[PDB]
């Protein structure tokens, strides 16, 4: 997948392993955790590219995503495509934007403003933009540029990327995860 970056947010949290050459890397944090942490493989900037992965994941019990996450500059955003996730769903609480059709499935789409919160400027307000998948998988390809172009009629800059990741993350509870990104 031409992996560059590794994502490691608190990996030390959990344990933490991952080959970027293989494309594969695993976190198990079945001790639990109750602080967030977010690791993954992927690139140094993102692209509307799609992404296939493969992944074991365990996170019933815990307030966790596996998502493809990642960044952009200006206007700053933070963005996840949920494939599967724990017991919280984030566009539960946030503003609906609407739904999108893509890979097999509905997504509900939803955004938010979080106020002072660490970003890849250190300590800042950005907008989140959330696709949580409707059926929930651990394996597949994930056309990102439907969710970019769906998202960028509600402000997504939909370029000057950051990073972008096939990720997981949880910040409560404990679970195990295995991925894989072809």
């Amino acid at each position: 997948a031409g992996i560059n970056y590794v994502q490691n947010y608190n990996g030390n949290l959990g344990d933490f392993t991952y080959d970027e050459s293989a494309g594969t890397f695993s976190m198990y944090w079945e001790d639990g955790v109750s602080s967030d942490f977010v690791v993954g493989l992927g690139w140094t900037t993102g692209s509307s590219n799609a992404i296939t992965y493969s992944a074991e994941y365990s996170a019933s019990g815990s307030s966790s995503y596996l998502a493809v996450y990642g960044w952009v500059n200006y206007p700053q955003a933070e963005y996840y495509i949920v494939e599967d996730y724990g017991d919280y769903n984030p566009c539960s609480s946030a503003t609906s934007l609407g739904t999108v059709y893509s890979d097999g499935s509905t997504y509900q789409v939803c955004t938010d403003t979080r106020t002072n919160e660490p970003s890849i400027t250190g300590t800042s307000t950005f907008t989140q933009y959330f696709s949580v998948r409707e059926s929930t998988r651990t394996s597949g390809t994930v056309t990102v540029a439907n969710h970019f172009n769906f998202w960028a009629q509600h402000g997504f800059g939909n370029s000057d990327f950051n990073y972008q990741v096939m990720a997981v993350e949880a910040w409560s509870g404990a679970g195990s995860a295995s991925v894989t990104i072809s």
